[PDB]
C-alpha cells in the first residue's frame, strides 16, 4: 500500500487565449496511476469542504482519500505561476494514521509539507520519497519563484527517491546538465533521482537508467512528473521490478498519460500492459 501527502489544487491554465479550470494537483496525478495499476492507494490531502466534490474523482478511481479540513483550497494560475490561495501545511498529527509500505511526499508550495515533518516520516515507513517541487517553489507575493532547498543536504538523506524536472534540478545544483544535476543531488544523499525533462525521464543510483516518453499531446504534459514517479514508484516498490524496467516503465505510462489532459485513466491501462504487465 502507497500513501501520498499533498494538496489538491484548483489549476487555472490560461493556454491559447482559453482558461481552463482543472481539478488537479501532484497527489491527484501520482494517487491515479498507483490505484489504476493495482497498488492499494491513500492520499492525505488537505482543502475547504466546500471543494471536496470537486476531487470526487479520486474515490471513482479506488483511491481511498483524507479530505482533511482547510480554511482555504490551494489554488495555482499559470509563464508565471501565482499561488492565488493555500490551504493549511500538513503537521505531524497529519502523518498520525500513515499506512503501508511506501509514502510519497508530493508538495506543490515550500511550506506546505515542512521539511522537518520528513525525519517523522523516515520513522514510520520502509520507502520515502518526495518530488522537489514542494521545497524550491516558494511562494512570493503569490508568484511562485524557484529557490534553492537551503536543508536539502540535511533531509534528501531521509529519501530513497527524490523526483525532480530539468527547472528542479537546476535550481538545486546551478547547472542545467540534468545528468550532472543528478550526480549532485545524489552526493547530498538522496539513494535513487527520477528525472523528467523533454520526452524522457532519467533515473541515476550511482548508474544512470534513461527511457523516452514516445507520445506528447497539447494538453497532456501537465502530471507527466507526477504519473512517472507514481509509475516508477509501483514499478520498483511494489512490483520487485530492476531499476531499468521500473525506469522503463514508468516511461510507458507517462507516454501514454501524455496523450491526453488529466491524470491516467482506466482505459489506458490496454495500451501501458503491451500485452506484456497486466
Ligand atoms: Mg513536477
Amino acid at each position: 500500500m502507497i500513501t501520498f501527502i499533498g494538496h489538491v489544487s484548483k489549476d487555472v491554465n490560461v493556454v491559447d487565449g482559453k482558461r481552463e479550470i482543472a481539478y488537479g494537483g501532484g497527489v491527484v496525478m501520482g494517487a491515479i496511476t498507483s490505484s489504476l495499476l493495482g497498488v492499494k492507494t491513500k492520499v492525505i490531502t488537505k482543502c475547504t469542504r466546500e471543494d471536496v466534490s470537486k476531487f470526487s474523482f479520486l474515490r471513482d478511481n479506488g483511491v481511498e482519500v483524507v479530505f482533511l479540513k482547510s480554511p482555504r483550497t490551494t489554488s495555482i494560475e499559470l509563464r508565471e505561476l501565482f499561488l492565488i490561495s493555500a490551504a493549511d501545511p500538513f503537521t505531524e498529527s497529519d502523518l498520525a494514521f500513515i499506512e503501508g509500505e511506501a509514502v510519497h511526499i508530493n508538495p506543490l508550495w515550500y511550506g506546505e509539507f515542512p521539511e522537518d515533518l520528513i525525519p517523522v516520516l523516515r520513522r514510520k515507513v520502509m520507502f520515502l520519497s518526495a518530488d522537489a517541487q514542494g521545497f524550491v517553489r516558494v511562494p512570493e507575493n503569490e508568484k511562485l519563484v524557484y529557490r534553492d532547498w537551503e536543508m536539502k543536504e540535511k533531509y534528501l538523506k531521509y529519501l530513497d527517491l527524490f523526483k525532480v524536472d530539468s527547472r528542479e534540478a537546476e535550481t538545486l545544483t546551478g547547472t542545467n546538465d540534468l545528468r550532472e544535476s543528478c550526480r549532485i543531488i545524489r552526493s547530498f544523499g538522496a539513494k535513487i533521482i527520477l528525472a523528467t525533462h523533454a520526452s524522457g525521464v532519467i533515473v541515476f543510483d550511482g548508474n544512470f537508467y534513461e527511457a523516452s516518453f514516445r507520445s506528447w499531446s497539447l494538453e497532456g504534459r501537465t502530471g507527466r512528473g507526477d504519473t512517472c514517479t507514481a509509475a516508477f514508484l509501483v514499478g520498483f516498490v511494489f512490483k520487485k521490478m530492476s531499476i531499468e524496467k521500473a525506469t522503463k516503465f514508468a516511461a510507458a505510462v507517462t507516454s501514454v498519460k501524455m496523450r491526453h489532459p488529466g491524470p491516467l485513466r482506466r482505459e489506458d491501462l490496454e495500451a501501458i500492459s503491451g500485452d506484456q504487465y497486466f
